[PDB]
């Protein structure tokens, strides 16, 4: 690839993106505050409940509108995207239930669901120039984050776990082989392909794919402006601040996964700018949206910036590691985001 981490190696495929043993132990033993109590997942009998089935043949995501970018809607769009949103929500819930309870039943349920998708060659046949390319990066990373926590679990069908690990490896190798255009090569989509490649690289012990994933973090560091804003996200008019925050979500997971492999990616800098510069620009721009005026004249959509939004999951992982203050008062109710490992309140917040 040719970046500082292009000789990196996967040391341990069972390391995950969190310390499973240790976090489980605190959740069971410790004195949890109201926030953690509220983030504890509700148990249910997943063994008698069926899950989403894979689309057979080609993967096609229907356009949202009958014509163009707006107006009359296509009725075929909502049932297809709901299939993927449910696959992602169930994947993350089961991974989080295995971490909090340690019961092998939630792992058997996740494996039963993912084996159906593997046997059906899901997330592999589609048009790269279509929205299915983007849906694959999200769904494959969501299922891999959840599986990564049970890679050391003995009371599970190990030939089934291998079948599923082989399939996600194929899926990530195929989705990342396409370079993207002038924008998707380099903007937050490159970083979402980065977290996909990094966590699947870890569980399948594929050093080449892990390396390719870390290289997307390095790419990102060189696309930060003097003020901590990402070059490609500041070209999104009224959605510029939303995308500055959105890009933080995959970059935080590549760094959290790399750290459990003994690599300090957070320390990486480029021209006096690192991921901390970006975090500081998000916090300053939410308190003073006038900062975005140097890039876009439109009123900013701030729907992501309110307590409980999944878009804020990265702050749970970064605040637990560095201890900075919650300047905006966001970390009050629990946060759950399937695409960045589920509930970061449950997995990284410490009173």
């Amino acid at each position: 690839g040719s970046h500082p981490f292009d000789q990196a190696v996967v040391k341990d495929p069972t390391a995950s993106y969190v310390d499973v043993k240790a976090r489980r132990t605190f959740l069971q033993s410790g004195q949890l505050d109201d926030r953690l109590k509220a983030a504890l997942p509700k148990e249910y009998d997943c063994t008698t409940e069926a899950t989403p089935n894979p689309q057979q043949g080609e993967m096609v995501i229907p356009r949202r509108y009958l014509s163009g970018n707006h107006g009359p809607v296509n009725p075929d769009y909502e049932p297809v995207v709901t299939l993927y949103r449910d696959f992602e929500k169930i994947s993350a819930t089961l991974g989080n239930l295995y971490v909090a309870t340690g019961k092998p039943v939630y792992a058997t349920c996740l494996l039963n669901m993912l084996d159906k998708w593997a046997k059906a060659d899901a997330l592999l046949n589609y048009d790269p120039k279509s929205q299915s390319w983007y849906q694959v990066e999200w769904s494959a990373a969501t299922a891999a984050f959840a599986l990564s926590t049970m890679m050391a679990e003995p009371n599970v069908d190990t030939a089934q776990r291998e079948r599923v690990v082989k399939w996600l490896n194929r899926v990530a190798r195929h989705q990342t082989s396409f370079p993207g255009g002038d924008t998707s090569c380099c903007n937050n989509h490159s970083y979402w392909r980065g977290q996909e490649a990094t966590i699947i690289g870890v569980i399948s012990k594929d050093d080449e794919l892990f390396r390719w994933g870390l290289g997307r973090y390095v790419q990102a560091m060189g696309l930060i402006n003097e003020d901590g804003s990402f070059v490609h996200e500041m070209t999104r008019h009224e959605q510029s601040l939303h995308y500055q925050n959105y890009a933080m979500l995959p970059l935080t997971m590549i760094a959290e996964t790399a750290s459990r492999q003994g690599i300090d990616l957070y320390a990486y800098k480029e021209n006096g700018r690192d991921i901390h510069s970006a975090r500081k620009f998000v916090f300053a721009a939410v308190k003073n949206p006038d900062l975005i005026k140097k890039y876009a004249s439109e009123p900013q959509d701030t729907r992501a910036f309110k307590p409980g939004r999944g878009d804020l999951n990265w702050i749970e992982y970064q605040r637990a590691r560095f201890g900075f203050a919650d300047e905006l008062g966001f970390m009050t109710v629990p946060i759950f985001d399937p695409r960045t490992g589920g509930s970061a309140t449950l997995l990284a917040y410490k009173p």
